[PDB]
């Protein structure tokens, strides 16, 4: 009952109707799921379980963590399971796998998420037993699945807004925290701190020679606080959230492959990070943005440690406010916070984000000689994760 | 030890289009739920984590499971995921919960399944970017994400009749299996074997009194070997697969709640149930309809145990063909199999199913004076799902 | 330059959704048009044009008018041309003939209107290039085609109620045409008076004996004032317009054959009427409830004839509101006035009912031992159409 | 006597998608009108009738000749009526305007056509009365409406080839005229012969200045037989028929004022041009692609005159096939024919494209020194129409 991670591995995130437009979830899923294989050493007979995230399941067809697992070459013989935690889904499937470990049931899982937000379909409810007379809506899946509650229909990005209200966090403070993440992923970007954790993307093409997607796309070397302070506040007049502070609708894969510590050992496998622990907590729907300062909180409780014994965070930027109120209610340095960037800049392909910042939370580890990191993701319907990993 | 199931509770099964039409997969959730907790005499407030099942999540808004837990009463401080497994999901909800369980990370689990075949949407793919010239399909959501295979676009019913073929399964053999679970699932509901299990469903009316749905509504009475052999294979003229020997599209809801054996006895909670094991196994899509039998094999080689430990089994009649291949591979007595009806008669709301045979098989062990069973349910894609419980009575 | 009408045949008029559901428009107006040319003895192969109205065009196919010409065995040499003058389409190509007729360029022409509103179909806008993000609407092609003006997008019962408002036309005055209408309906119905004009509809059958629908569905025989007064306004709440006061969404075929007077007498044909006149005006799209009465006094003008040199009048029901304001604007005595039922009791085939006006017409003249007739109607976008007719 | 025609606008054709993407059909129609209007110093107020062409009617809203008589000015009080005669539709506005006339019931009629292809919806069949299940599909309405046999569902592209075979029309043929067009085309525009019928259209923008489309967007300035030949057949692999010899789906429209010639004489106005005849011939949908040369030859049969007398043809090019068949039946001068181009250069607005034809057709003789011409267009589901009309100076 200890669980390695063997390896951590993530497409480019591509922006709506961009770079991955033509790629489908399950592809960019099996894209990760085998460089996470190949970079673990771990042949893909071998896997014994293979659990992952998306969230706009709707038209992707027949439980898509197979698809994902199949477009990897894992043989027909490996179990699946698709799980769905809106934004916690990918960091979920790999916590999820921690506990079938730690119970002995299997030894080696493949866990992540994906998610084409690209490619989600339109819906028509009320065509299969007729409209009979009057106008109907045509319904954004990503919309009705994805950016609303449940229960009262109202838009994520509304609820971010209330609580940056509530909690006092300025435009300013929010265009800020914008300018300075899409500072943290171009820099990444240029040094080659993202060129060990991504797999780029090949397209086969209508021309010749393929598209090769190697780079992350959202992240913009040329955003500056003037051009941020300029936008328009987008889900409500009076509010703060802007389409440069609040993440966009995004296309990606994360994967990792998980082990038994025991197991690990007596193969001679020198594991990437270990899983110390992890948490969830649940609030009402419209306090999701609070959540991951309390989930950290609930974990830092968990295992004893105080917030002075973590070397790295990554929290993610559901919007720019959510980054700067855990910082308050967690009292973090944000010198140590999403300090190769985060999805402000980078995107948040809903199903993947909880896997992709563990994947990135790994690198920023080992490029910085290892330590303790806590990755904490907050979920629409009203969800907090984290889960708190060594890189040795 | 082993995990323990305080309770276990299902909606009745309504008929594509039939009597839980306007009730939605999270609200069947809820009221199974809900009469899990009150059945286990569990505070909805105690519950830790709810794992549901669902198949068609298209239309249903954010994370469905937390639907079903808030439609229960369950706090929104209560942590929950959805997970899909297609027809497995309900199933593989409890081994999940299970599993959690056995960790240790927590003590009490609410897992199960719904699903509202009914209220699946269209979809429109092409919409978004543009059809810019020339007609496309509207899609039925239940086709694209529950019926056909994500590889090869085959429906379900296709791979049913191959492999009814390749095992030389008739047509006759076929249709006297569905004649048996529509004469079961009557006699368990005309001689009350169904009422303790089934929490009725209460549709308000825009108009007068509710309509209170406490009746499986696809079992029928007056169905005979004749009308069985008169019905056309519906997926290919020289297959042997019918609406009659398959089960239909259907809308239920089914739940359970599961603790440790320690905060059981502390609490004073005689069980209901215990989890012992259970294993899964996985072929290609196309096999899909083997994996039961195979599933039942490989929880036995693991258990060290022998069929003939086993006083009764529910395997998911995904077809007619299904329970007598599956009856054959695990050398299984007919007599001990789905001896309440199974899907054919009962229907098969895809993400309720593995949940909905558990509650099934445990009422149906309690009926015999307790026992050991082993629930099995081949799913889409080419997984089978086991799980071996055990009921005592006093 | 004289236009006799041989023959004037109908199908009877289907509730929205009901007897008629399962035929097309087109094949209603074959119907009609081939019952009208064997009550004229009239050669299909001799007929030199059909002009055939039909509004809800959106999914019929290629010129509509042809379609029903071929369903009525007219042979594919014979021209073709199908018109929109909304709720006027089956009187404007009525009026239209006469014309033609009247220069010679034809002397044998069928014409009439069709409409199947029960067939109509959805639309999706921004389908073809695509919604990017965001709900959009499935829009019913009756209502933005047919029922709701194309300027304001208001719906023609708005206007119906602004109208019965503005002329002081009270709710009981409404809900006493309605019942009026409804008992002038199944009386004549019960007592043989739409046995002549009707064709009945024959449905094959996926069981084994056909379908006959030979009686108009939506007259009620236990229509009550009491039950009227019951019913709540349906596009404004402070309105007085209803279900019960306001036609339906119907289905209906209708058609006439039309022969130069000339040609006629030189084949010793006893035409069934004769077109005396026609006329139009056209008002703002708010007040095409008012223009039946203008119409009405505008052909007076044109003939020199006064009210009382007409036997029979069709004003067509667009709400009842409208044949009683009708009736005050032109001086109406209402015992002339739609005596065997209206639109009201019958229905309102958007495309049929200009036609299907003058064919009831016909016969209340031929029942009452001949006279002078005018059919009026209004049609949404503000115009008015009437035709006066004698049966000898 | 003859109906006279004080005046004839038109937009530029656009492209699918292309130019005039954000104009609706209705405003294209306003500009001609209002074109026609000030080009014949009449007052939009003493309009007496407006009779306006449009095939894609499905989402255009109630009556669109209203909607095109009000974008152009023309006062609540002028009666109207859409007309649709497929690709004849905006030529029998013209010949019903002129019988109209003819009668005396009106001195002064607005006759045209527009089409917005671009903008044509998608449709559900179905979706009123429900799927219940199984995928349907989603309709383009131009190929529902506009392209396909009502009777068949056949393409007209696949009639048009099934034509040019049986005419033994060669692949080589279609080609040499299709590249023609191109250059009568874009030579007529390069040379300022379209400047005077031409009405631009001017799009105001969200962002800057207003975007003003002045030029047929269809013509190739940089098309040859070389890359005509390399194209690939659209409808059949075995047909002749490609992109490249069959017009496109397209944007415009088109308009003329008629007045009677005893109005125009007290009103001081000389006439642009006189309608001397006009005459329709039907013929089987599959045949439609035959009968521009057949009402060619009944409206001279008609008028008692002779092919020499005619001094220019506008047959629409409904494909490059059609022209070449056309020119046989007829007996038709090539050098006489679309000498500034036509349909396959210049595109298809179905709606507009009959009295597009007459507009440039009336400049072409103007720019001849005057004459007598002949326009005729054939149309989906097998009609022919013809008109003849004359052209003088001072
Ligand atoms: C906010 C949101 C509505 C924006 O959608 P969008 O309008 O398609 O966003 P875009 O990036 O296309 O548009 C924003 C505009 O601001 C500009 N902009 C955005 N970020 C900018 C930046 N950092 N610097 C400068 N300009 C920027 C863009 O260039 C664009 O202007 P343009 O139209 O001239 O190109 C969408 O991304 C969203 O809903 N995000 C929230 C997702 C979420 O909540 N996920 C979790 C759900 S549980
Ligand atoms: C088989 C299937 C296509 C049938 O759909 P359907 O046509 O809507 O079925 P119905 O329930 O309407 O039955 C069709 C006819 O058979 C008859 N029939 C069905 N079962 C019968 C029985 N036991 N006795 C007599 N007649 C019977 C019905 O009465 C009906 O007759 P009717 O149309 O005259 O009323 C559909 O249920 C299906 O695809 N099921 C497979 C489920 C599945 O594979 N799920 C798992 C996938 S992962
Ligand atoms: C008014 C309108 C919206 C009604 O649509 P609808 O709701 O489908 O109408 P229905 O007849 O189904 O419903 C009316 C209700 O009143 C009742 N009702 C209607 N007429 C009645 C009468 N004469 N006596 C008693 N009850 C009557 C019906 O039974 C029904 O009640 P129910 O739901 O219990 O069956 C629709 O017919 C309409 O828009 N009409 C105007 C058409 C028009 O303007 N055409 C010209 C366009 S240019
Ligand atoms: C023929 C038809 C299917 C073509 O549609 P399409 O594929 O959208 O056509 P496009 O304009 O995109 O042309 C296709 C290709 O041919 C090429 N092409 C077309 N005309 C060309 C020319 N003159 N020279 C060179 N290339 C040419 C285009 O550039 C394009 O190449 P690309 O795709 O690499 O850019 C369509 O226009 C049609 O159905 N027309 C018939 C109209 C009709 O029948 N109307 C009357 C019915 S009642």
């Amino acid at each position: 009952s200890k669980t390695v991670i063997l390896s951590a591995a993530r497409t480019p995130v591509g922006k709506f109707g961009g770079s991955l437009k033509d790629v489908k979830a399950t592809e960019l899923g099996g894209i990760a799921i085998k460089a996470a294989l190949e970079r673990a050493n771990v042949a893909a007979s071998d896997v014994e379980e293979v659990i992952f995230g998306t969230v706009i399941q709707g038209g992707q067809g027949q439980i898509p963590s197979r698809q994902a697992a199949r477009a990897a070459g894992i043989p027909w013989e490996v179990q699946t399971e698709t799980v769905n935690k809106v934004c916690a889904s990918g960091l979920r499937a790999v916590t999820l796998a921690d506990q079938i470990i730690r119970t002995g049931d299997q030894s080696l899982i493949v866990a992540g998420g994906m998610e084409s937000m690209s490619n989600s379909p339109y819906i028509l409810r009320g065509a299969r037993w007729g409209y009979r007379m009057g106008n109907n809506e045509v319904i954004d899946l990503n919309v009705a699945d994805g950016l609303t509650c449940a229960f009262s229909g109202t838009h994520m990005g509304v609820y971010g807004g209330e609580v940056a209200k509530e909690d006092g966090i300025s435009r300013e403070a929010q265009d800020e925290w914008a300018y300075r993440s899409h500072q943290r992923a171009v820099s990444a970007h240029k040094e080659g701190r993202f060129e060990e954790e991504i797999v780029p993307v090949t397209i086969p093409q209508r021309k010749g020679d393929p598209i090769v997607v190697a780079k992350d796309e959202a992240p913009r070397e040329d955003t500056t606080i003037e051009k941020l302070a300029k936008l328009k506040p987008v889900f409500d007049k009076t509010a703060t959230v802007t389409a440069g502070n609040a993440p966009g609708l995004n296309d990606g894969g994360a994967a990792l492959v998980l082990m038994s510590e025991d197991r690990a050992k007596q193969e001679g496998r020198k594991p990437l990070a270990t899983i110390l622990a992890h948490t969830a907590i649940a609030v009402e729907s419209k306090d999701f943005p609070r959540t991951p300062g309390y989930a950290i909180n609930a974990l830092l409780e968990k295992t004893g440690k105080t917030i002075e014994d973590i070397d790295l965070f990554e929290i993610n930027e559901a919007f720019a406010a959510v980054a700067i109120a855990s910082t308050e209610i967690a009292g973090i340095d944000p010198e140590k916070l999403n300090v190769n960037g985060g999805a402000v800049a980078m995107g948040h392909p809903i199903g993947a984000s909880g896997a992709r910042i563990i994947v990135t939370l790994i690198h920023a580890l080992k490029q910085r000689g290892g330590g303790i990191g806590i990755a904490s993701i907050c979920s629409g319907g009203g969800q907090g994760d984290a889960v708190m990993i060594e890189v040795h």
